[PDB]
């Protein structure tokens, strides 16, 4: 019973109904103010912002800030993530990652090609296809230039057209016709780009902004090599995604897009050949930084879902997995089921942490995990206070730490200059599992230390 | 310019004015319901509760739950602590610990003896001095019996009457005339009790409930041997505390008390000889458990203030110290001033962490510190999210950890059964200090990454 | 100016001249006594033994015990290794590993095919090719059966005949016509066996015993995939090795062999089709166990030479590398040149240990290195006492340790049952490098603390 | 059945009988050559040297070098230590430390005062008591000046004359009448000196050279406060030591001395008032440095015996304790009895290492132990190769390490400049204990892997 939102207009109408989006009619400068407005919103847990009037381009193209920031909906901080993934506004952290991990066990659903889409109501070709017609947000003071892609999806196919990857990567503006961005060889955009370099031809590309809200989550997900995001999205929502043919390149793009930037990557510069957009386009942005923004609510969250699916595929009894937002997507929490010993009869607590480390180390996501804490599932790892309490009271100050050295996340902060320069540094797995213990010996709180009738009576008096 | 609240009535009238206390007129059972009501309040950040009607004793003696729990006052979660310590309702974590540490550098102020006090308006002697007249709260299902003292102060003097210690220790009820509690030889109540055992005489004692709100904070503070709490309280508030002579023992007690239990500790059982109380007495309780209760807001907080004073007395450039409530008073955070290298020219980051560890290890509080994180003072350690972000992004997953083994806190959770049985286990100091770095290279947030006029303009549009 | 010994007779005549081989004319039982005689010899640093008379087969086939054990030659414990590798009887540990590592930078020398060889003076075919004609030594009480190969070389080619690997692996006798041994898929015998399994044909093989003494050292060496041992041996000695065609299989075998066992590996059982041998054959054995035997003098030694070549190929300033015999080939010592900082200007001591760990982790030999100690080259790592002194006085008891977890050596002793069962466990790199220090501040000994004339004068008086 | 050697002449006559002392009749310079001659002797395991003719003083006073260096006696490297402690020339490492630890459980034996002694046959008083009459050896190039005491004993009493400590401490010559040396407040010479400073009087002292060989071993032993060395020596040998009254100070000195230097320590300079000596005096020296010298054979050895006695007094099942000479007295090895689990039923391997660490940390010797390895007693920790093999094959590369930080040995090499400057650094306890294992699963050697008759038969053939 999914509640898939089919485009950004539907997503915004649902946020509006829950008073979780605010319109700003005063002029906002894309030079630093739009980015600062997004940071204020994340950090104060404000409503998403629709910047209706931007210096330089006026009311032509709106900007959506904090598209999946923490929500203002009372009692539902994950509501933007939940709604983006077609779940109830009050879906829990565990229901979200479990829904994504469950879809990894299902067969991919091929998309369907539609003849027309609102994203092509307006078409700009040749010299008219110029990025100077749209906002060029300078998101942070020290950035190298305007970051045109922070929440949109890059689409590239292999030369034969048999495989297509969808990915969010940062793209910076050079001028009105050119953009640039990194093509890491360990990522899929780079692997596909190498195939176009071997044939000696420019790689065709498309960048879509403001699609249905589920796409940027799956485009952030580190799926295995050879698994298409569009197929996974189809299996996740239980129906085909509708794609439309691009106007100047042989690529299929989401029909739900607000804006489509088409072109070729020269053998790294993106060259714009066409820009298509629906009437009154909206360009979402994501302003990465300290917690909590979409680096944490989308990228780290879908990385936790992928870890949960990989650990379960290795038959480990993992109740849930989560990348705590306060740890800025540097940490993975792995919670084992209460009966993990019955499910894995031959291993001690140290043994199951060794096995988790071994399984995670064989996957694509291992370098992202600066720390993995292994805990019992009486802890909700999305509850900041309960998670800090469990780590402080269950992880020894000296033992239960399994260090590995190898490839590291170059964006992670906890590395020395030498470790960064070598791309070689430590990653740890910390054992916070308890021995078999009665609920009242490991807890001391309202819900764990008082009989049901006493709690009921207190709830009647106070709630 | 202190704003000292002189008794519990004044404290409660100030909480009432800020809508931070709620009266419960329905009957509440001291058998588990009062304790459960206190846990619900802590965990939901509710107003302090005045339980006006208790099963067994009716409206005779009221119970105050969550006397210094987190406050409901908007934007002021530490308001109960701040008001208890005579500070503004909005005093920050740093102003609180800094005010306490500043008083450790001042000369003690001797108390003054008053002839009469409201705590002696009603006097019960002999067979009338029976604890069965007052509530006997069973605070948690598995407790050994009713805990009569969780927030009151125990007063004991040395045989010569030259030195008096005030301390909060748990006291359990045996029957109407007797109570029991531990007398650890490493603590001051035990050290003073040994002097009464050498002379072969029962130690006189007094337990006061519901005093002025500052007393339980200083009675929780692990001050050095030979420093009286009453003298420190006097130096802290900048005026003498008023004491009154006890009716059946040669002891001075706070004139601000709600209830005074007098007696002798038999050579360990407390035997009640007299009970005195003011009209409509209030018996506060503290229901220790998971975060956040007075174990964290008072005991861990005053332990952080004592650590800050000890580190500063060793000439270390410590900006602030704090025991994060989410880590259940297991962790100390030590923040160094930005110019610590100018102040300590001969030490590297590792060197200053070694020095901090050496200084803390020579003090009475070292065994309580399961982990100490050493960080820069651009982090507010009382901000849960910023603290977790700083630890995750600045503490290496492998290096910068200084482990010591020795005496441990027997109540701390992060120890194995063998470490607890030996009383011997690990304590760690973790280095999260950064090399010299520009603000924009170590931060990415609203307040650190945008110019003042851009932030002002965003605040005008959104706040 | 190599001094290559061309067969086992020449090797034995050189040991005889230095009184480093002893003949035992009394009968010795291959059931445990030959193995026990080899252990006594290793452990007491006795001469190599020529067992002239064996129970069951009499004087037909002699056994050579401790072929490369520590030598009795005064002042030359490595003499058997040195002579085996064509070096002077007094070649140092460093000259040995440096000679092997220098040959890794030279082009391979193709062997030459000779028409006849002494190893085919006697030929046994069909039912006559029966292992019951030769000794079947039970080397240790608890072994599964007789180990026929402990010091001989297994020869296998790829189906096309374009690539040949030579390797020492343990082979156990089943009966007179069959033997068995492990074919690990991570080793070359297994990788080549997989190619014969794909075609669905039995893999032809040959096992040679008692070849020229240099062959078992290179057959123990973990060379990169695609580097033939015969080509390396040729480059090392500076001349082609002479091979002869096997009688019943399309394989080339060393013409210097004492015995040649030919056959096919059935898709794991070795089936004997022919046995050829020179008059008065000698079957060498190696009896692995505690230090010091050929596990240490040959396998660990050639593994240190391969590590030295790999570290130098990555441009690291490595003076020498060594696997100390007392650590039973569990440890690698890496010594840096005195001017390593001038050669690697951008790295601290920690940084160069990180780089060494990164380089070693990318190679085939990483899992063998349970511990790597990185030291200065003022330490001779082949001097037991100086090495223990340098580790104790230069490796911090807490810091400078870089742990990695991954594949482990299943034969290494320092792993728990769970780490062995998972094949996953810790390997460490320990930093024992000093800061720049004057010779007299880091040494206190005869050769480092007294002027040249004072030492000369003492040598004149005492030596 | 002790074989106590009563003076240095008897000790030297016993070494002579075993060809373990060599006389050098050629002139040797005390300026560097005597020290270099001692280093050559230690490092080449040469006989002890009697330097009969010294530049400057001729044949007046002989020098004994390497008094307890490793012995030349075949199969008995510890013979000088064994003979010094009244044991058989072939006493094992374990018999030596066990004999010393057994004496710690016996009542002290008061000495006896004799009227005359050979050490007073020649008496120098006033201006004749001048150190320029005796050799002034400059033992190492960079020393601050001549070290007059390296193997002799300093004798000091408390002002009341109720307690006397005997200790070896380095004493440097200033001129003919004055010497200097450190008086560490944590050591006994300093503690006794503080009592003479409180009364405002110079502390009388005596330095004895060339006593009976057992005295420098006990004068090196870190016995508890209040245990006199003379009483311990008496209990160890099972008879009273004979003392003689000093000529110019109220002190008793060993009657077995070669030379007695008497005087007062000025409130730190030793001032010489009298020198007494027996005919043809011998002045022994000890030239500390790299292994192996008396720092290792005496100081570290008696420290291992004291650790063995302290661990046994805490009821730990310790088979033996040893400070390996190759680790330069930086390491303690603690071996547990095979049945330690039966003797300590409630502890795991980690638990017993925690308990050992806790017991050692409460003693005077804890700061000396940079590393403690806890092993099973199937390992002889005095066998260099077996010890290195056991550490490499039984101590995990990552786990089983218990680090403590605290006071360190300022002479130990394994500390950074910051740790030395603070006097604060890490000390580790490493767990090398095995789970219950059959002899053949943990050993592979001649004595452990072959039946008794097979070994007997091999010994008959080869030994
Ligand atoms: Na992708
Ligand atoms: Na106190
Ligand atoms: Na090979
Ligand atoms: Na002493």
């Amino acid at each position: 019973s999914m509640k898939r939102l089919k485009d950004l207009r539907e997503y915004l109408a649902v946020l509006e109904a829950h008073q979780d989006v605010r319109e700003i009619d005063e002029p906002v400068d894309p030079h630093l103010e739009a980015g600062a407005a997004a940071r204020w919103t994340y950090e104060n847990r404000g409503p998403a912002l629709m910047l209706n009037d931007l210096t330089g381009t006026g009311r032509f193209c709106r900007i959506l800030a904090a598209p999946a920031g923490l929500s203002t909906i009372p009692g539902s901080p994950l509501a933007r993530v939940a709604l983006s993934l077609g779940l109830d506004v009050s879906a829990t952290a565990h229901e979200i990652v479990d829904s994504l991990a469950a879809a990894r066990t299902r067969e991919p659903v091929a998309p369907v090609v539609v003849d027309s889409a609102p994203c092509q109501d307006n078409v700009l070709l040749g010299d008219d296809a110029n990025l100077d017609r749209f906002p060029a947000p300078l998101l942070h003071e020290g950035d190298g230039g305007p970051y045109l892609n922070t929440w949109g999806t890059i689409i590239v196919s292999t030369p034969d057209g048999s495989f297509t990857n969808w990915a969010i990567a940062r793209v910076m503006k050079i001028d009105g016709k050119r953009m640039t961005g990194t093509f890491i060889p360990t990522q899929h955009l780079g692997q596909i780009r190498k195939l176009w370099d071997n044939l000696g031809q420019p790689m065709p590309f498309a960048i879509v902004q403001g699609t249905e809200p589920g796409i940027p989550f799956v485009a952030s997900m580190p799926l295995p090599d050879g698994i298409e995001e569009v197929g996974f999205l189809g299996a996740y929502f239980g129906e085909p995604l509708e794609l439309v043919r691009a106007k100047t390149v042989d690529l299929l793009v989401p029909a739900s897009a607000e804006i489509v930037i088409e072109g070729h990557v020269m053998p790294p510069e993106y060259v714009v050949d066409a820009i298509t957009y629906r009437d009154d386009p909206i360009w979402p942005i994501s302003v990465a930084g300290e917690p909590v923004d979409e680096t944490h609510t989308a990228w780290g969250l879908v990385t936790a879902a992928e870890a949960l699916a990989l650990l379960r595929a290795a038959k480990l009894p993992v109740a849930t997995a989560w990348m705590p937002f306060e740890a800025a997507a540097h940490w993975l929490i792995v919670c084992l089921t209460e009966d993990w010993r019955e499910r894995m009869p031959g291993l001690s607590r140290d043994g199951i942490c060794l096995r988790i480390s071994q399984v995670l180390a064989a996957t694509r996501i291992e370098a992202m995990m600066t720390r993995v804490f292994v805990l019992d599932d009486d802890v909700d790892p999305s509850d900041q206070t309960e998670l800090a309490w469990a780590i402080a009271t269950r992880v020894s100050p000296a033992h239960g730490r399994l260090v590995r050295h190898g490839m590291i996340n170059p964006l992670a902060g906890c590395y020395s200059a030498e470790e960064r320069r070598l791309g070689y540094g430590p990653k740890a797995v910390l054992n916070g599992l308890l021995p078999p213990m009665a609920e009242r010996s490991r807890r001391s709180s309202f819900r764990h230390t008082y009989p049901e009738p006493v709690r009921q009576r207190v709830i009647e008096l106070l709630a």
